[PDB]
């Protein structure tokens, strides 16, 4: 599923991400834009052999199981395929664990490089929330 911008903001808010660990909703929408262009089926292979999955491009090195990432962990206790669903619940629940791991949203390199220090509120401007 490819979400619309306000549609995803509303879904993220419904699942408790607005101001989760202090990160306003626009931070999460911005991150999803640049990680996946709002596409739940996005996948991308990393040079270390791990793969990133879903609207927030969650990595199999640490967070999900895909059966082909040697030596990895599955700390969200989910198959990576669950992160590709049109229902964002699994992605949101795993994102809450990631953002609580110590480094906040800097866990997403694209958030640090393209959202951090910008007007992230623009990503929810105009949306009915
Ligand atoms: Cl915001
Ligand atoms: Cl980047």
């Amino acid at each position: 599923k490819v979400f619309g911008r306000c549609e995803l903001a509303a879904a993220m808010k419904r699942h408790g991400l607005d101001n989760y660990r202090g990160y306003s909703l626009g931070n999460w929408v911005c991150a999803a834009k640049f990680e996946s262009n709002f596409n739940t089926q996005a996948t991308n292979r990393n040079t270390d052999g791990s793969t990133d999955y879903g609207i927030l491009q969650i990595n199999s090195r640490w967070w999900c199981n895909d059966g082909r990432t040697p030596g990895s962990r599955n700390l969200c206790n989910i198959p990576c395929s669950a992160l590709l669903s049109s229902d964002i619940t699994a992605s949101v629940n795993c994102a809450k664990k990631i953002v609580s791991d110590g480094n906040g949203m800097n866990a997403w390199v694209a958030w640090r490089n393209r959202c951090k220090g910008t007007d992230v509120q623009a990503w929810i401007r105009g949306c009915r929330l």
